[PDB]
Parts: structure tokens; C-alpha cells; sequence
DNA sequence: ATACGACAGTTACTGTCGTAT
DNA sequence: ATACGACAGTAACTGTCGTAT
């Protein structure tokens, strides 16, 4: 028996799918054609591509099964054309992982359809997806390298550390020993992991890690620790020291300022006098710094004196750059 | 990566519901078309039923079955990545779009098996704690399901949309308009034609009320696509569109290379070491905002209404934050 | 038993080029 | 326009063989 390389892949698949009890690695080379080893390597491939397949031990010997794992209700294109858009917008932004993983939901997706379901609702999408389309920020372009953040991945699911070359931060080159903590999918993409004896969180830039390798050490991360509160630590991506920051919109922006969002911790409190008090705590200064800019002249800094120093040296430094003087 | 592209031009073929050219095969898995044919030939042998429609002169090639139901079951990479992308605008502000993925999330996991939804239901929980997207800050967009039903009502229907609009020039004026689509950013805007061979204009959904669909055609153009549209700005601002031109300084030159100022873009790096950056498009004051983010180390050369956008803005804080 | 590498040695994929029905 | 070899040159696949659970 035998099919070439590519096509095997599915022929196995198809295999496991269809077994009750599963088949070992021998009754896999029967059936493949190909003999132990690369019966082996296929397994390895199709678990690889089908997560849900399992194993099971009647010892001394061991079988393998995709369980049937499925049973569809035709969405709506609106549900569809919202997750075109979304995987579209992710592309356009150079996030090619997230936006990989959306596109194979959607063709998984289409093809469960019935004959019907899809020639009908298909050109009700595409007119959907064709009258939306979301603005791209300008920025920098996120590092989605689907190996290296496979192995993030990898190494989180497993409870176990991740070793990295990193080109950045005060010594480059060098191979690095880590906790992965998660992914902090931003400006660019980060590692947020622990490297060392007690140490705190780090981020580490998605575009300067080579050469991931996921160690066979046992690194539990802080049963205290989460992604969500770590990146909301900054205004933007940098961890500063976390401010008391203090605004006061003026009036003639108030109603912008009510319906704004400056950090995941905001107070707003409206004024008396027409003005809106913003209150956050938070890292990420110069970020902030950065935003204040586009209020123009509507936002007093009242607090911290940190904000308004680097508020003003910011100012002056684009200032004679480009001859405000 | 490469052993499963067999199976993702399978599954493509089986989604597609009228199939693909030779050639956009080839550039959905960047494969050069003589690569592809040969795909198309095994998948054929894994999918008879492939077949193939002629749409002249160049043939379709559709599964019209659906894979087996093997090729179907999706990963909880992908579950998660609905919900990342679903949670990711329910903190934006962006609540209609949101619940559409939430909505197809939930239609995906009832359609698993019993046994199977419970044993990928915590590999997608867990994944979806290890990841998460940075919230911008900026405005919290109105994304009103009534004024969102209206428009989107109307661009299916071809007809005209007419609302009160509170903003622009005689706020209160109730408007008709052809509606070509919605802009989501930094507010949310329908983008509009209003009357007699009018420009395309933006208008943001929570000045509008009174949204009525009304019964006369309302046909769009053909050439306009709303992404062209979209990118004539540099972010939301539809202004004189321009040409312009900065070169990065080679200290911050190797964000310059991996940056992305616009669609239109091309930067490459001078012999000097800075980068020269060029793209086209209106929009100055967002575009200038986005400079004050470099710093020093952007020098703007051209055009001057940039220039004079830049100064005019950077004068407007410094005198508000006290930096001379 | 399976997990899995290191590593000669065959071959398969890649692409370019024609010749077809 | 494809459907297809052919054919060098590139790249992985394969199977044998270790060593570890």
C-alpha cells in the first residue's frame, strides 16, 4: 500500500477517525505502507494537526484515536462577515498568526455547511464584509513567527520553561532561561516571562527571540500571577513605575473625555465648571505622554510631576527638531 | 506549516462554495502555480468529489461535499482565537462586533460533540488566559445596534438611509444619503454619498438619530471600494490627499523597517543610514501625532502643510504644558 | 512495548520548459 | 487556456540504528 507524503497525512487521519479502539504504530505502517519509523512521523504530524486525537495504553502496547468530535446550525452571515472582517483586519495589520488561526475557523466553518447553506449565504457575506472595514493604527508591525510562538505555546501548556536567544536588553546574543508567562499581543508582540531567581516579569520582543527551545524542566509560573493585571500595569506596553495620574480635560472637550477610554482603571468624574477629572494609576509615561499630545491643548497634567516633566521635554524635543522655537 | 498545506487547500476547496483559480490557491499557500496543480491533483485523490467548474477561460475547483467531519472538528487554538479576537473588542468598546464572535463561538461549541466540548473547553480557557491584546487608548466607539441595524439595512436593501445628523455645518438638518459602508476606528462613521454625484463623506454614528430606511434606490458606484476609500486618509481624517515624504534618522532606523505609516507605503534605507520613508495620503493631524511618537529622529521634508500641521500642534501643548 | 533521535542513502518536491487535445 | 511530463538541481523523506522510558 501507499500515497505520497502529502496525501498520507489525511489517509491517516482519516484512519484514526474512523477507529473505534485505535490503532497502533504497526497496524498504522500495515495501513500506511511505509513501515515503522515513518508511521511514527505521521502519527507525529497528524496529532500535531488534530489536537483532539488521544492515545490510550492497554500495555504493554498503546493506541491511537481521533474521537468523532463533532456534530451543524448554519450561522448567520453578519456572525460570518464579523469573522471575515476580524480575520482581515488581522492580516492587514501583519498579525499573520492570529489571523491564520480565523481563517482555517472560517473555512472549517464553511465547509459543515450544507449545499445549500453556503452558495446562499455566501454573496450575503462578501456584500457584508465588503460595506465594513476597520482602520489600521499606524505603528509597529507585530513579529508573528507561528514557531516561535508555537513554542511559547508549547512551553505554557506543558508548565515548562522556554530557553530563547534574545538580541536586546543590556546584554544581546545571548541564550535566555524563562518562565513563560503568556502573550501580550500589542505594538509589537511580547513575551511576558519570568527569568531567574525572583524575578518579575519581563517583557521580551517577539521580533528579537531565535532559537526557541521547549527544556524538559518543570517552571510553574506564580499561582498569583495574571496576564491581564501584568498588562495593565502600563498606559501602553512599558513598565515604568506605576503613577498616580491626574487630568483635567477642558470643557470645550468634556463630552470626548466622558466617552474615552484612557486606561482599564479610569475615574471620570465631571466638573461644576464644564471641565471632566480623569484619574488612573498606571505605567508607560512616554506612552502616555504620547496621547495626551493628540487632546492638544484641552488636557492640564495635574499629577504626577513625572507625567508633566516628560510631557514638557517631550514638547520641546520634537519642538526644535522640527522648529517650533 | 508544510505537511498540512495539502489539508488547508482541502479545507479552502470545501468552504469555498464556488472554488478557487489555479493561481489564487498558489497565493493563499504562497506556492508558484505549477506547485499548486500538482496539489490540486492529490487533493482530488483525497476528494473525489472535487469538482471542477468552468468560469471562462481559466476553471474553478470547489469541494462541494464538506471534508470528513475529521478535517472539520476546529483546534482550541481556534476557539480561542474567536474569543481573543471576541474579548479584545468587548474591551475596545466595540459591543456589536463583539457579540457576533461571541455568538459563532457559541454555535461552534454546541455543535461539538458532549464529550468532545468538555475536554477542549479548558485547553481554550487556559489558552485564553496566556494571551491577551493591548487596548489602545482613544475614544469608546457608539456602536448602537438600532443605528447599526439602519445602515447596514439600507446597504442591503440599496436604498436610501436618512437620519438627523447632529454635527457638520447645520447640525440638526435630517439627511439623505447613499450609504457605501462603516469605517470602524477611532469613533465609528458611515461613510456616504449624499445626493447628486456628491464625494464620499464620514459621518460618525452617534451624531446621527432618526434613522429611517427609505424606499428608493439608492445604487452605489462599483469602483468604489470602501477600503480605497478608507486608506485616503493616513487614520480617520479625509483632507487634501498628499505626498508625503520623511526620512528616519539611523538611530531609530531599524523600527523604521519593520513600521507600518500607511498602505501606500515604501521605506528604504539611505546610504547615510536613515531610512527614507514615502506613502500617500490625507489626514495630517493624525499623521503628526503619530510623528511626535519619533521624536527627534523623524525630519519631515515634505510637504510643508505637514510641516506647518506639525509646528501648529506642537506649539498648541507646548504653551499648555509650559515648555517655553 | 513506545518515544525518538542520528544519520547514510534513496526520492520527492520545486520550479522551469515545452509539447499537448 | 489548462492538463501534464520532463528534467536538472534542492530538500527533504526513509529506514537502520542506536539509546531512553
Amino acid at each position: 500500500m501507499r500515497h505520497e507524503k502529502a496525501t498520507r497525512l489525511l489517509d491517516l487521519a482519516r484512519m484514526l477517525a474512523g477507529s473505534a479502539e485505535g490503532l497502533t504504530l504497526d497496524e498504522m505502517a500495515a495501513a500506511l505502507g511505509v513501515g515503522r519509523r515513518t508511521a511514527e512521523r505521521m502519527r507525529d504530524a497528524v496529532w500535531a494537526a488534530f489536537p483532539q486525537m488521544e492515545a490510550i495504553d492497554d500495555p504493554p502496547t498503546k493506541r491511537f484515536r481521533i474521537p468523532s468530535g463533532l456534530d451543524f446550525q448554519t450561522p448567520t452571515a453578519e456572525e460570518l462577515a464579523a469573522l471575515r472582517v476580524a480575520a482581515d483586519s488581522l492580516r492587514a495589520s501583519g498579525a499573520d498568526a492570529r489571523a491564520s488561526s480565523l481563517y482555517a475557523l472560517e473555512a472549517k466553518l464553511l465547509s459543515a455547511l450544507r449545499g445549500s447553506a453556503r452558495r446562499r449565504v455566501a454573496p450575503d457575506v462578501e456584500a457584508l464584509v465588503q460595506a465594513e472595514t476597520i482602520a489600521v493604527h499606524a505603528g509597529p508591525r507585530p513579529y508573528e513567527d507561528q514557531a516561535v510562538l508555537g513554542a511559547i505555546r508549547a512551553a505554557i501548556k506543558g508548565l515548562q520553561a522556554l530557553s530563547f536567544r534574545y538580541e536586546g536588553g543590556s546584554t544581546p546574543g545571548r541564550t535566555r532561561e524563562v518562565t513563560p508567562l503568556g502573550v501580550l499581543f500589542g505594538r509589537s508582540n511580547y513575551l511576558v516571562a519570568l527569568e531567574g531567581k525572583g524575578g518579575k516579569p519581563r517583557s521580551w520582543r517577539l521580533d528579537r527571540m531565535s532559537d526557541l527551545k521547549v527544556l524538559d524542566k518543570p517552571a510553574p509560573p506564580p499561582q498569583d500571577f495574571s496576564l491581564q493585571a501584568f498588562a495593565d500595569e502600563s498606559f501602553g506596553i512599558y513598565h515604568d513605575e506605576i503613577q498616580d495620574v491626574v487630568l483635567r480635560i477642558h470643557k470645550s472637550r468634556a463630552e470626548d473625555a466622558l466617552r474615552w477610554r484612557f486606561h482599564a482603571t479610569q475615574q471620570v468624574t465631571p466638573e461644576a465648571d464644564g471641565s471632566v477629572l480623569v484619574t488612573f494609576r498606571a505605567g508607560g509615561m512616554r506612552e502616555l505622554s504620547w496621547h495626551l499630545f493628540t487632546w492638544g491643548d484641552a488636557v492640564e497634567i495635574v499629577a504626577p510631576q513625572v507625567l508633566k516633566d516628560m510631557m514638557v521635554q517631550e514638547l520641546r524635543e520634537a519642538g526644535r527638531a522640527h522648529g517650533a522655537w
